[PDB]
């Protein structure tokens, strides 16, 4: 996870 789905989509 490359940030991407965590750092994006969640908040």
């Amino acid at each position: 996870g490359s940030n991407k789905g965590a750092i994006i989509g969640l908040m």
